[PDB]
């Protein structure tokens, strides 16, 4: 339902850029990879995830391995998606974050993907499967800091609008678009391959 939603959301934005390096960290169980390898314009498609079991002219490798360390294997991407995977990091990663997405690989596009706890209405279904959950002002405050910071640009959307009597307060997801300002523009391996192809 909004699962899908997220990913065609994504699916639309790379056939709209078509990246040709797309990387998903959190990629879970590969489910978005599978989607966007149906276009073309894709000649490198990465998943990271730090749980291995969710893992077990085209090349596919999935990596088994921390968005908060640098792997040099990712630099130079087009587009880097974290869908719903922010609000499962601790303090300490949190903040480490921006520093390796956004500082480190610094791809051209990044896509960051969050529930918006201030949604309405609440859908009665647990609050006790992530860490924490941000309101817009959250999410935004946060978002332009880290814009600010690494100069990205970042873009406000979401998916999941409020059903029609309901009183707007945003989208059930919340979505910032990064685009890096100007546009593109030691080797350090980290990550474990866990599966990779090439055809
Ligand atoms: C809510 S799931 C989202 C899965 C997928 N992105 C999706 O939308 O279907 C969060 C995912 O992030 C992964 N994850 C949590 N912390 C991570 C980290 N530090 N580095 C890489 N992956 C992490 C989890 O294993 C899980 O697969």
């Amino acid at each position: 339902s909004l699962y899908r939603q997220r990913y065609q959301f994504v699916k639309n934005l790379v056939d709209q850029h078509e990246p040709k390096k797309v990387a998903d960290l959190g990629c879970g169980d590969t489910s978005l990879l599978r989607l966007l390898k149906v276009n073309p314009c894709i000649e490198l498609l990465v998943g990271v995830d730090i749980n291995e079991d969710k893992l077990r002219n085209l090349t596919i490798t999935l990596y088994h391995g921390s968005v908060v360390e640098r792997d040099s294997r990712l630099l130079g991407f087009d587009l880097i998606t974290c869908i719903e995977l922010i609000e499962h990091l601790d303090s300490g990663d949190l903040a480490r974050f921006p520093e390796v997405v956004f500082g480190y690989l610094s791809p051209s596009m990044i896509v960051i993907s969050t529930p918006n706890s201030e949604f309405n209405p609440l859908f009665p279904s647990r609050d006790s499967d992530h860490k924490f959950e941000w309101t817009r002002m959250e999410f935004q405050t946060w978002a332009l800091y880290v814009a600010n910071r690494y100069d990205y640009s970042v873009e406000f959307t979401g998916v999941g609008e409020p059903p029609a009597g309901a009183e707007n307060v945003g989208y059930c997801t919340q979505i910032g678009i990064f685009r890096k300002n100007g546009g593109k523009a030691h080797d350090q391996h980290v990550y474990k391959a866990v599966f990779t192809t090439s055809y």
